[PDB]
């Protein structure tokens, strides 16, 4: 807000102060017979720093002015070691600035004046934001590198430019290029600046150097969803085997792909990612086979016994409160409008006969299977990262919050049945509802509507917390005038809306056409209803045919593949999370192992393919 | 209707008269050997005058008779300077159809015959109109810059032709090809005609001369949609700061679009403008980065404020109407149709109880509140184009209207209890609706359904005020007959059909499926209902899915997109309300100064793009 604003007003005083000096403009257009005369005149303040903080050198070569930037060279050699001073370009010298512009004689000049090729641009210009248009990183070669010039990259190297050199985010120049917009020239210098790596003593060669978040630029591809790149860093992982005619059988390496156990494999920082673009390399041809390996063989498996676990579960969870206890009730009918008949029973004779044993039993299953949920799902949370990195690795999964819902639910109920509580049913009906409304979940292992459940969950879109705001207005608006209509009218005869509370209940159940509209026809009904009532049924059928237009919109022309591309995306989160819960036992590694096989003690998976 | 039918009764008679004359036939065909004869045989009636007005000239002009019309002047000289005298191409002469025709070789010669280059063609046919194809101007130089003839421009300008020279309209030669329909051809005549725009003392050059209308050639191209030529007169304005690689730093200017104070904005003009193209200017890279600047910073805010001042004042009016007075009737039951049990109470006793003081409070916030708004409503339209503008303004706003409607409603709902009149929930129940289906209104500012109530906004295209025509015909029809067959029967059994105004009503709900289907099953209906109702349910549900399908294709193979255009279309509208009635104190203006710059006293703005 403000501090875009106060670049802008920096960046006006930066050509304010260029104006109000003669050195400096000189600079600007390149007037090397009017700055000789100023150069000459008297050994002057060459020190001049504008509003960036920057020397009449970097303006020379801001503006490509070759022949200003030599003077100033010549004259007062002290100006090629100056950065620039601001907050903002911080640290910014003439070389930075001549290596981006591509000026190929004035980059060469500087650095005959031993200008440092370590120089850190630290200002805030620089750094990665949404807030800033390039990322070129810290160092000349960095930004070499990302404007794509072969003969800059070069020309820093013989001069002494640590291609190990890191940025305050640790990305060395490998992780930029791979951070580019601009794929097919980013792939070519990849491969130039490994070339560079000659010397057999390193220490963690160059594509194996993490950043300060662990992630190597082989990661980093997949979490920025770069599949130019991911595709090109990964023919240092193939091994062609043998070729017979059309057949091909390539052995890839895995290492970095899966689930080794100690640090997040790059199956979990796509899903624990943002970006949908990142999702992108789940079809990328390693990939793809090994998320179809681990599903096919050991997780529809795992995932359709624990999906039938559960539903034995709940209709255990089921029965155990039809046959709640009941008996019938001890007051006396307080008003006409109580038809309450029978009420819950106290514990001395809620556990008194044999049917009521066979339930207790049910009820331990029930109450024990939720500490158990309360044991697999909290301590991850409480554990992992709580609440961000918690619903980052949910893509489709707001069953983890449910199925924790549930097991509060039915632990309240124990509590209030323990100290006779009045009120079970409150406890009961969310957790039914939210118990059975989970096996929604345990469907996606056959292809189910688990699926299409990715629509009803892709419809936490815009129009469906949102159409919300434009539907409760016209209930509150008819409801609160239906009210007033019928409230000086009798309602025995009519009572849609006896009190305001079910006056929005009726009004919400007439939206929908789930109640009929208000009628008797035995008796005047006021005129003033039937003009209200009119609208509403007009009002709630167009709104009915605007959302069904919208979720249409959002659907055709809009996506209807990539949500076969989200399948994809919970096969793989799904496996993950059963792949960390599981023991390792039941979990066999997947992919073939090198140990036995002298390929060294990495996990390869072998893929046969036929060209065309 | 007529009068077009009297342009083809001349252009009959133009031929007509041809054909009627030996001398205006020679020139048609240019037959010079047996013109030669005519204009030799005696000092004819060279002054013929065909239908048009027209002299010989005009036609050895018209069909590109290059030496027929050089017989007429050697002949007489006197007819260069000859218009055509018709109320149809008044003005007219030689030379602006030379022009038009670009004869290169012909108006070479009636520029030797000193032919006047000022020469208005002041006639109908050339005027600015849907029922002209061309509006080429008023003047030679006119005509030749809207036909592309480079060559005749220049030409007529060494014979002294007035660039300045403008129509009756106030449009000059600038204004023009901003108007025609090949924008191509029209930008490389702009930079023409400005380069003879050299003599420094001008007094507000071309550019910045205004029509009749006050709108230069740079509004102009706004509102009528030419994005070609609003691009291209928007290099005069930006000024590239500096270039850092692939960054740019341009600096645009902002004076003819941003609200200074004086005369309407290019935002305010495009808004209240009827064309559809005129929208597309608003993502342009000067303005679209504008609009999202006042909006993100001081629009979004100043309209999530007054959306929840409104919500905690409907509030208060909501339970102003509950609470309201009301006390058992005093009458007796008339007929047993009557189920009114209360009536409203009167002053005297209406405000005479605590509970009765804190809703005097509610109602009386309450009806302050109703005359604010006609106090920041209703002086806008009675000192703004009261009816024509005031619409024009609105593209999504109706609100206008309703909560206008809405404090209307709150005042007679006071009166009428100041006199104690029977009938306040007839006000009252408008005011409920109006008032919360308002606050649908403030919901675009967070992209809400308010976007999407562009649909139902949009929805009142054809298929919904017209749909009606094919409805209401069915309701009428099967009404009346429903009615006639249950007018015999007993209506305590089935009485959905008593009366006749409740015959169109339940139909109403019938058509629309919010009753059931009338029935008893104890009792023997009519043997015609079963026949007609079971047609009716399928015309109801048939024409409930033939609309269904009308507002398909008019959303899916018809726009879908340009909502999302219409809606940065509301954004400015607002923007331009809220900026109008609120005080310059907590509106900012938006872009940068520039007297403490050195820049001027103008208002700019910088923008920072990547180029690739
Ligand atoms: C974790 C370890 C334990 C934690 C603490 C344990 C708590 C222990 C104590 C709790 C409550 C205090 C004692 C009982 C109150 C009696 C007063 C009364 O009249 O109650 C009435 C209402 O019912 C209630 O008031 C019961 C409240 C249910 C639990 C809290 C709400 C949970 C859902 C909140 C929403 C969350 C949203 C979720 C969204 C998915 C009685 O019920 P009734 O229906 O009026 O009529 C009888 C019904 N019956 C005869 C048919 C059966
Ligand atoms: C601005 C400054 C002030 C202006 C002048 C102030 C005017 C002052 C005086 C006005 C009316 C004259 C006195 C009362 C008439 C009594 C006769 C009678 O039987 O009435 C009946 C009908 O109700 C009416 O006749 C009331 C009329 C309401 C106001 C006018 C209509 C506005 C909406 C028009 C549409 C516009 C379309 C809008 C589209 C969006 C009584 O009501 P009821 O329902 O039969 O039964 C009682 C109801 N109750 C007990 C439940 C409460
Ligand atoms: C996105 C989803 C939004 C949420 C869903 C929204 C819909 C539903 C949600 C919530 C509605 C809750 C209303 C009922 C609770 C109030 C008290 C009550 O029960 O009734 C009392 C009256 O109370 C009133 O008259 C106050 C009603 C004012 C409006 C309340 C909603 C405010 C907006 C907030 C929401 C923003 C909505 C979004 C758009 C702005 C008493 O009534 P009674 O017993 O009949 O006695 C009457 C007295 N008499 C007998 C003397 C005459
Ligand atoms: C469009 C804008 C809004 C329309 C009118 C605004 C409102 C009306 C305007 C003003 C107030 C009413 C007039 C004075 C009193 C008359 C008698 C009366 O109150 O009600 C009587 C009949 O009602 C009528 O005879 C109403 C006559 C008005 C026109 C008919 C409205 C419907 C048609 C237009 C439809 C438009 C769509 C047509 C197709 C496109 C009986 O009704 P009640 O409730 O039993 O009365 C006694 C109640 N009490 C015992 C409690 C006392
Ligand atoms: C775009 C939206 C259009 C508007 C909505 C259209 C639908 C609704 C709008 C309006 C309908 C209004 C009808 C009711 C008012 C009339 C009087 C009345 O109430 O009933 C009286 C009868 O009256 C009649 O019998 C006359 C009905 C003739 C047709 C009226 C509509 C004309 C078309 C105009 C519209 C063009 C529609 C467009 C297509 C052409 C009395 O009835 P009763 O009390 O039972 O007494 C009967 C006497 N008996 C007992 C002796 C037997
Ligand atoms: C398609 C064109 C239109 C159809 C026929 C046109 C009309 C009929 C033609 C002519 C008039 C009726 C015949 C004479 C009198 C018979 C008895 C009578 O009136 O009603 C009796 C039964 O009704 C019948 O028995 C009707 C017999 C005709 C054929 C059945 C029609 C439905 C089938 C075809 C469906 C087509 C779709 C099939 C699937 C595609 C009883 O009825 P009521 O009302 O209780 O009578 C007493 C009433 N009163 C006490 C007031 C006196
Ligand atoms: C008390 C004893 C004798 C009987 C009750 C045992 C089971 C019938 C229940 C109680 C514990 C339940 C489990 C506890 C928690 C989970 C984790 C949760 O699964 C997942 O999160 C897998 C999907 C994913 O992680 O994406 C939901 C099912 C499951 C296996 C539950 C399935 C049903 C189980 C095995
Ligand atoms: C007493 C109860 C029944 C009152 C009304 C229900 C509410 C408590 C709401 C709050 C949140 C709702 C749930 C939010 C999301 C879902 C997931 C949805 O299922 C899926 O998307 C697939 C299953 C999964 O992913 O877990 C089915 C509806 C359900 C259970 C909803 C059911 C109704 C719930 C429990
Ligand atoms: C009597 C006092 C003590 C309390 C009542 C004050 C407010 C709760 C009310 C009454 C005056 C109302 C305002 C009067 C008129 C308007 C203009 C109108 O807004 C617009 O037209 C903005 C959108 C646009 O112009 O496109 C509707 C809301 C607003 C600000 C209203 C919002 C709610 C306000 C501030
Ligand atoms: C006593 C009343 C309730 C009888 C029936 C209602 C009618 C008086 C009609 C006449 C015009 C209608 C209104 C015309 C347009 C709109 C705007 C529409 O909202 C929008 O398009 C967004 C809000 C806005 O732009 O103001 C919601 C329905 C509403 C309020 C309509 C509600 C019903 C109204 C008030
Ligand atoms: C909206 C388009 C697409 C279709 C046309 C529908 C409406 C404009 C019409 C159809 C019939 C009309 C109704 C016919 C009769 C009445 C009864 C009238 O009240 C009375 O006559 C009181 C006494 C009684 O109802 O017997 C109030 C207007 C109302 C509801 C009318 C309101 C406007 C309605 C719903
Ligand atoms: C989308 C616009 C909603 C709308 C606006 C209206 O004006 C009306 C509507 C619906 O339905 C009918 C025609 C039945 C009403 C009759 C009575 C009144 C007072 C109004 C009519
Ligand atoms: C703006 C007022 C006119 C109008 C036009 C309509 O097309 C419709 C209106 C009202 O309300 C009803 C509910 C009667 C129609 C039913 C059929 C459909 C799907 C549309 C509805
Ligand atoms: C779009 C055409 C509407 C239509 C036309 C009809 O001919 C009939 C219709 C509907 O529905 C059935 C078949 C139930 C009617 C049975 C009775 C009569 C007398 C006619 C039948
Ligand atoms: C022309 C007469 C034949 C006919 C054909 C139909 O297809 C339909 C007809 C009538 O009416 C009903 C309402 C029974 C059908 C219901 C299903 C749909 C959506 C269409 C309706
Ligand atoms: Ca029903
Ligand atoms: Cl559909």
């Amino acid at each position: 807000e403000s501090w875009a604003q106060s670049r802008d007003e920096q960046n006006l005083l930066q050509q304010k102060r260029i104006w109000e000096s003669p050195l400096l403009l000189a600079a600007k257009d390149n007037d090397v017979q009017a700055l000789n005369k100023l150069l000459k005149y008297e050994d002057c303040k060459v020190h001049q720093r504008g509003a960036m903080g920057e020397t009449a050198l970097h303006i020379a070569a801001l503006y490509d002015n070759l022949e200003a930037a030599m003077v100033l060279m010549e004259a007062a050699p002290e100006l090629v070691f100056e950065p620039m001073t601001s907050e903002l370009y911080e640290g910014q010298t003439a070389l930075h600035i001549a290596v981006v512009n591509q000026n190929m004689n004035l980059v060469r000049a500087l650095l005959a004046r031993r200008a440092s090729v370590s120089a850190r641009a630290t200002g805030t210009a620089f750094r990665r934001s949404p807030c800033n248009l390039i990322y070129f990183g810290e160092h000349p070669l960095s930004f070499a590198a990302c404007v794509n010039s072969e003969e800059i990259v070069r020309l820093l190297i013989e001069h002494g430019a640590d291609i190990r050199a890191q940025d305050s985010l640790g990305n060395t120049v490998l992780h930029i290029l791979i951070l580019q917009p601009n794929k097919t020239f980013a792939c070519q210098m990849y491969n130039l600046l490994l070339s560079y790596d000659r010397h057999g003593d390193h220490l963690q060669p160059l594509d194996l150097v993490p950043n300060h978040q662990g992630l190597t630029p082989f990661k980093l591809a997949g979490v920025e969803g770069n599949t130019v790149m991911f595709q090109h860093l990964m023919q240092k992982r193939k091994h062609t085997q043998w070729t017979y005619g059309p057949l091909t059988s390539t052995l890839y390496d895995l290492t970095e792909i899966d689930s080794s156990g100690d640090e997040q494999s790059l199956l979990e920082l796509i899903i624990t990612t943002k970006k949908r673009e990142a999702r992108q390399i789940l079809d990328q041809t390693p990939v793809k086979e090994l998320v179809s390996l681990k599903w096919k063989r050991y997780g529809r498996p795992y995932f359709c016994m624990l999906g039938a676990i559960y539903l034995l579960y709940i209709i255990c969870f089921t029965m155990c409160c039809i046959y709640r206890p009941l008996k019938p009730r001890t007051n006396n009918r307080t008003s006409p409008r109580d038809n309450t008949l029978l009420q819950q029973k106290l514990l001395q004779e809620a556990y008194m006969t044999p049917k009521d044993d066979i339930r207790l039993v049910g009820e331990l299953v029930t109450v024990i299977g939720a500490i158990i949920i309360l044991l697999v799902e909290v301590p991850d949370i409480f554990r992992m990262g709580v609440t961000r990195f918690f619903g980052q690795t949910i893509l489709g999964g707001p069953f983890h919050v449910l199925i924790i819902t549930y097991a509060f639910m039915v632990l309240v109920t124990m509590v209030m049945r323990l100290i006779s509580a009045s009120g079970e049913v409150v406890p009961m009906s969310f957790a039914l509802v939210l118990g059975w409304c989970n096996v929604m979940y345990f469907a996606r292992g056959f292809q189910m509507l688990g699926p299409f459940t990715i629509m009803i969950q892709k419809m936490i879109f815009g129009d469906l917390m949102r159409f919300c705001w434009l539907m409760a207005v016209v209930i509150l608006g008819f409801a609160s005038a239906f009210y007033i209509i019928f409230q000086t009218e009798d309602p025995e005869e009519l009572g849609h809306f006896y009190d305001y509370p079910m006056a929005l209940f009726s009004t919400f159940e007439l939206f929908l056409t789930i109640i009929d509209g208000p009628a008797n026809y035995n008796v005047d009904l006021p005129f003033m209803y039937s003009i209200t009532y009119a609208a509403f049924a007009i009002i709630a059928t167009l709104l009915m045919l605007n959302l069904l237009i919208a979720m249409m919109g959002d659907t055709h022309w809009r996506v209807a593949h990539e949500r076969d591309e989200l399948w994809r995306a919970q096969i793989v989160a799904t496996t993950v999370m059963l792949e960390r819960k599981l023991p390792r036992c039941l979990w066999p590694r997947s992919g073939i192992c090198g140990r036995e096989y002298g390929l060294g003690d990495r996990w390869f998976l072998r893929v046969e393919d036929r060209q065309d």
